[PDB]
C-alpha cells in the first residue's frame, strides 16, 4: 500500500486534483466507473506485454505512418526511377555516415542490410533499429519506408532522410518494465419492465432553492422530453409564481405514454422570468439511469447559469446532470411511483417486438397501408423511388429531410440496407416516441452494414443519442478507424465523449484503450482532457478517465508529470508578468523573468523534458539568452531548448515554442486541423497546394503553446526592411539565380490554398502581421482565433493586395493581366471545388466540436456558414461562379 499512495500522489499531480476526492463521491455510477473501467487498463497492459521487449517499444514509439503506403503521381514522379536517397548514421566510438539509394517501398531491414553492405564494401541485421536522426522516432515495424510520415515528407520537400542506426538492445534496455498494479477500489416492491406500464407521463415540481435574483418578478418552470435535440411532445411549463417564493407543488402531465419512452429520453427544464421570456437557470436530466432504470422517488437538481447567446428558454443539447456547484438553483423534483423499480426492456424482449412488428407489417393490406405514409407495400418500390433515395443520401448533414422525406425514409427502411451511408437521415426520420418504430431500428442498426470511419464519427455527435446507434459507430471505428486517422481526429473524438449519458460507454472504452495501446495517442488523449480539468461541466468525466488512464500508462505517468510541472511554472511565470509587472518596460519585465527562471525549484523544471506539442522532441537545457517577452498580444513568451538529441544538427539544435497566456487556442488548433485535412485532401487529387499546419496545443483555460517556424516573416517585418514591389524584391533577394522561379511557384501555390481555406472557413481579416512567408517563397496565416460567421454576407478575409499579385506575376505592372494570375486563379477553382466534395467531412468536424464551449461554435447555424461559403444548395457551376463573385467584389474587378 506504500506503493499505492505514492501512485496516487503522482496521478493527482497528473490530473490537478487528489485521488481521495474521487474515493469521497457518493454517487455509485462514479464508484461502478471506477472500477469496471479497469479491465480496459489489463486488457491493455496484456497487449503490451504479449512480445516483449518488442510489444513495449511498439507502445513506447508506435510507428508513425501514413494510412495508405500508395504514393501520389505527383509525389511517386518526385523519385528517380521509383528510388530514393538515403543517409545512415553509424556511431562507432564517431559519427560514419553512408548513402543508399534504393527503392521507396524498402523494408527498414532491406535498408539496414544495404548499410552494413556499405560498411562492409569499405573493408547482424535483425540486430538494429533505424532511428530519425535528431528526435525519438523509431522505424520498428515492417512497413514499406515511404509510408513512413517522415520519409513522405522529405520525398515532398526535395529533403534528404537522416536515419541512424541503433542497437536494439540500446532502445530496449531503456524502456522501463513497468508493473500495473490493481487499486484498492478493484475489491468492492418488485422489478417491472417499462413497456408493462399503461400509464402516462408526469413529473412533480416542487420548488426551487438558491433563486437569488434582483426584485426580475414572476418566475415559471419550463420543462420538455428530448431525444437528442428532438422534442418527444410538447413543452410543459408550471403556473407563474413570485421569485420571492419559488414553490410550485404541480404535477406536469405529457403527451407521452410510458412504455413509448426511448432509452435516451431526457426531462429538459429551466426556470424563466417574464411579454420578454428570459431563461434565468437551465438543467437536463436521464430519465433512466446508468442501470436502466427509470427514474422514481425525489431528486434535486443544481442549475447551470444561461450561456451568452442562447435566447431560447430550454437548452436540450447543453450537459446532462445536476451542477457540481451545490451554491447555486436548486430544483427539487419529484418522480412517479410504480410500487416496483422499472427497468428497459432486454435485447431479447425488443427483438420478439420489433419481429412481432415486422411480421404484422407483412400482412398489410393496401388499405390498411394506405392509411399511413409511414407504411408501404414491399413490391410497391419502383426504380425512381429508389433514385430519390440515392438523391437524398448524398445530401450534406445540415440539409433539412422534410416530413415527407422523412415518412418516406421510414418506409423504405429495409431499402435502405442496400445503400447503407443513408443511416444517419434514417435514424432522424425514425418516430422516436413509437416503441414498435425503435424496436425495429434497433434490430436494423445490430446488423446494419459497416460504413466509413468518417461516415460513423457523425453518429457519435449531439444528434444521435441512441446508445444501439453510438455502439454502431463505435464498431464501425474499432474495425475500420487507423492509429494515423485516429490521431487526426482525436480531438472531435474527446469532444463527443461529453454527448454521452453516461460515464461507462463504448466509446470511453475504445479510446482508453488504444490511448493505452499506443504511447502518441495517449499523449494527446492525456492533453486534450488534462486542457478542459477546469471546466466544471466536464471535470468529473475527464478527471475519472484521466485517473483510469494514469494507472495504466506505466511509465509515461512519470514524463507527462515533468510536462505537468514544467507548465505549471510557465502559468506561475506569466500570471506573475500580467498582475505584478505588466505596466513595467521589457528590459524591468525580463531581468525579472531571467532571476526567477534562475531559481534551483524553476530551472530544473523548465529543463530535460518532453515537448507536449511533439513528444518525439526533447527538450533539454533551456537557452535563456533567446528567451524573451514577444510583442504580441497576451505577451507570449518566446522560449528556445537545446535539443539534447546527438544528432540534433541534422534536424533542429534549438526547439522554439511561444507559451502563450491568455487567449483561448481551440478555434487556433481547429483551424489548423482543417487546413491539413484540406491540405490532404489537395495533394491526394494531385494538386500540390502546400499549407503549413503548425502545431497548436491548448494545455489548460486560455493557456497553450505554438510551435516557432523557422526561417519565417510577417509582411510587416519583409516590408520594413515602402513600395509594393518590396515584397518581391525580398523574395527575388532570398531565391537569387535558377531557384528564382520554384520560390514564385511555391508562393503562388501556398497562396492559393491560403485564399481558399480562409474564404471557406471565415477566419479573421488578414492583415500584415498575421501573414508570414518563409524564405523559400512560402506563404501561410498565424493567428486563428476567429471562424465562420464571427459576423452578425460573406466575407473574404484574405484579399491579395497589389504586394501578392506582384510576386504572382513576376514582378510585371498589370498583374491582374498575366498568364501567371491566370493560372492562379485555376489553382484556387479546382482548390474550391475539391474542398465542396468533401463538405460532410467538414460538417461533421464542426458538429462533433458544439458541446465544446467555443465563442463562434454554439449552434448549428454557425455551422451553416460553411453550407453559404461552400454554395452547396447550388449547382457546381452556380458555386463557381459564386466564388468567382465574392474574390471580384474584394479586389474590385479581377476575377
Ligand atoms: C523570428 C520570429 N519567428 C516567428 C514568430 C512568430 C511565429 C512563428 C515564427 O512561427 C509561426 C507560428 N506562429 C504563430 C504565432 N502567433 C499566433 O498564432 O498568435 C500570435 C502569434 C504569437 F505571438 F503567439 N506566431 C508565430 C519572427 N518572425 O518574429
Amino acid at each position: 500500500n506504500r506503493e499505492e499512495k505514492i501512485l496516487n500522489r503522482e496521478i493527482g499531480f497528473a490530473i490537478g486534483m487528489p485521488v481521495c476526492e474521487f474515493d469521497m463521491v457518493k454517487d455509485p455510477e462514479v464508484q461502478d466507473f471506477r472500477r469496471n473501467i479497469l479491465n480496459v487498463c489489463k486488457e491493455a497492459v496484456d497487449l503490451r506485454d504479449l512480445n516483449s521487449p518488442h510489444s513495449r517499444a511498439m507502445y513506447v514509439y508506435p510507428p508513425n505512418v501514413e494510412s495508405s503506403p500508395e504514393l501520389p503521381k505527383h509525389i511517386y514522379n518526385k523519385l528517380d526511377k521509383g528510388q530514393i536517397i538515403v543517409v545512415i548514421w553509424v556511431i562507432v566510438s564517431d559519427k560514419q555516415k553512408y548513402t543508399l539509394k534504393i527503392n521507396h517501398d524498402c523494408v527498414p531491414e532491406q535498408v539496414i542490410a544495404e548499410a552494413i553492405r556499405k560498411k562492409t564494401r569499405s573493408m547482424y541485421q535483425g540486430k538494429y533499429i533505424l532511428k530519425v536522426c535528431g528526435c525519438d522516432e523509431y522505424f520498428l515495424e515492417k512497413y514499406p519506408l515511404s509510408q513512413y510520415k517522415y520519409i513522405r515528407s522529405c520525398i515532398m520537400l526535395g529533403r534528404m532522410p537522416n536515419l541512424m542506426l541503433m542497437a536494439k538492445e540500446s532502445l530496449y534496455s531503456q524502456l522501463p518494465m513497468d508493473c500495473f498494479t490493481m487499486p484498492s477500489y478493484s475489491r468492492r416492491t418488485s422489478t417491472k419492465s417499462l413497456w408493462v406500464i399503461n400509464s402516462a407521463l408526469r413529473i412533480k415540481i416542487l420548488c426551487a432553492t438558491y433563486v437569488n435574483v434582483n426584485i426580475i418578478d414572476k418566475i415559471y418552470v419550463r420543462t420538455g422530453i428530448y431525444h437528442g435535440g428532438e422534442p418527444l411532445c410538447d413543452n410543459v411549463n408550471t403556473q407563474r409564481v413570485p421569485c420571492s417564493n419559488p414553490r410550485w407543488n404541480e404535477w406536469l402531465n405529457y403527451d407521452i405514454y410510458i412504455p413509448d419512452l426511448p432509452r435516451a429520453a431526457r426531462l429538459c427544464l429551466s426556470i424563466c422570468s417574464v411579454e420578454e421570456h428570459c431563461p434565468l437557470a437551465w438543467g437536463n436530466i436521464n430519465l433512466f439511469d446508468y442501470t436502466d432504470t427509470l427514474v422514481s422517488g425525489k431528486m434535486a437538481l443544481n442549475l447551470w447559469p444561461v450561456p451568452h447567446g442562447l435566447e431560447d428558454l430550454l437548452n436540450p443539447i447543453g450537459v446532462t446532470g445536476s451542477n457540481p456547484n451545490k451554491e447555486t438553483p436548486c430544483l427539487e423534483l419529484e418522480f412517479d411511483w410504480f410500487s416496483s423499480v422499472v427497468k428497459f426492456p432486454d435485447m431479447s424482449v425488443i427483438e420478439e417486438h420489433a419481429n412481432w412488428s415486422v411480421s404484422r407489417e407483412a400482412g398489410f393490406s393496401y388499405s390498411h397501408a394506405g392509411l399511413s405514409n409511414r407504411l408501404a407495400r414491399d413490391n410497391e418500390l419502383r426504380e425512381n423511388d429508389k433514385e430519390q433515395l440515392k438523391a437524398i443520401s448524398t445530401r450534406d448533414p445540415l440539409s433539412e429531410i422534410t416530413e415527407q422525406e422523412k415518412d418516406f425514409l421510414w418506409s423504405h427502411r429495409h431499402y435502405c440496407v442496400t445503400i447503407p451511408e443513408i443511416l444517419p437521415k434514417l435514424l432522424l426520420s425514425v418516430k422516436w416516441n413509437s416503441r414498435d418504430e425503435v424496436a425495429q431500428m434497433y434490430c436494423l442498426v445490430k446488423d446494419w452494414p459497416p460504413i466509413k470511419p468518417e461516415q460513423a464519427m457523425e453518429l457519435l455527435d449531439c444528434n444521435y443519442p441512441d446508445p444501439m446507434v453510438r455502439g454502431f459507430a463505435v464498431r464501425c471505428l474499432e474495425k475500420y478507424l487507423t492509429d494515423d486517422k485516429l490521431s487526426q481526429y482525436l480531438i472531435q473524438l474527446v469532444q463527443v465523449l461529453k454527448y454521452e449519458q453516461y460515464l461507462d460507454n463504448l466509446l470511453v472504452r475504445f479510446l482508453l484503450k488504444k490511448a493505452l495501446t499506443n504511447q502518441r495517442i495517449g499523449h494527446f488523449f492525456f492533453w486534450h482532457l488534462k486542457s478542459e480539468m477546469h471546466n466544471k461541466t466536464v471535470s468529473q468525466r475527464f478527471g475519472l478517465l484521466l485517473e483510469s488512464y494514469c494507472r495504466a500508462c506505466g511509465m509515461y505517468l512519470k514524463h507527462l508529470n515533468r510536462q505537468v510541472e514544467a507548465m505549471e511554472k510557465l502559468i506561475n511565470l506569466t500570471d506573475i508578468l500580467k498582475q505584478e509587472k505588466k505596466d513595467e518596460t521589457q528590459k524591468v519585465q525580463m531581468k525579472f523573468l531571467v532571476e526567477q527562471m534562475r531559481r534551483p525549484d524553476f530551472m530544473d523544471a523548465l529543463q530535460g523534458f518532453l515537448s507536449p506539442l511533439n513528444p518525439a522532441h526533447q527538450l533539454g537545457n533551456l537557452r535563456l539568452e533567446e528567451c524573451r517577452i514577444m510583442s504580441s498580444a497576451k505577451r507570449p513568451l518566446w522560449l528556445n531548448w537545446e535539443n539534447p538529441d546527438i544528432m540534433s544538427e541534422l534536424l533542429f539544435q534549438n526547439n522554439e515554442i511561444i507559451f502563450k497566456n491568455g487567449d483561448d487556442l481551440r478555434q487556433d488548433m481547429l483551424t489548423l486541423q482543417i487546413i491539413r485535412i484540406m491540405e490532404n485532401i489537395w495533394q491526394n487529387q494531385g494538386l500540390d497546394l502546400r499549407m503549413l499546419p503548425y502545431g497548436c496545443l491548448s494545455i489548460g483555460d486560455c493557456v497553450g503553446l505554438i510551435e516557432v517556424v523557422r526561417n519565417s516573416h510577417t509582411i510587416m517585418q519583409i516590408q520594413c526592411k515602402f513600395n509594393s514591389h518590396t515584397l518581391h524584391q525580398w523574395l527575388k533577394d532570398k531565391n537569387k539565380g535558377e531557384i528564382y522561379d520554384a520560390a514564385i511557384d511555391l508562393f503562388t501555390r501556398s497562396c492559393a490554398g491560403y485564399c481558399v481555406a480562409t474564404f471557406i472557413l471565415g477566419i479573421g481579416d488578414r492583415h500584415n502581421s498575421n501573414i508570414m512567408v518563409k524564405d523559400d517563397g512560402q506563404l501561410f496565416h498565424i493567428d486563428f482565433g476567429h471562424f465562420l460567421d464571427h459576423k452578425k454576407r460573406e466575407r473574404v478575409p484574405f484579399v491579395l493586395t497589389q504586394d501578392f499579385l506582384i510576386v504572382i506575376s513576376k514582378g510585371a505592372q498589370e498583374c491582374t493581366k498575366t498568364r501567371e494570375f491566370e493560372r492562379f486563379q485555376e489553382m484556387c477553382y479546382k482548390a474550391y471545388l475539391a474542398i465542396r466534395q468533401h463538405a460532410n467531412l467538414f460538417i461533421n468536424l464542426f458538429s462533433m466540436m458544439l458541446g465544446s464551449g467555443m465563442p463562434e461554435l454554439q449552434s448549428f447555424d454557425d455551422i451553416a456558414y460553411i453550407r453559404k461559403t461552400l454554395a452547396l444548395d447550388k449547382t457546381e457551376q452556380e458555386a463557381l461562379e459564386y466564388f468567382m463573385k465574392q474574390m471580384n467584389d474584394a479586389h474590385h474587378g479581377g476575377w
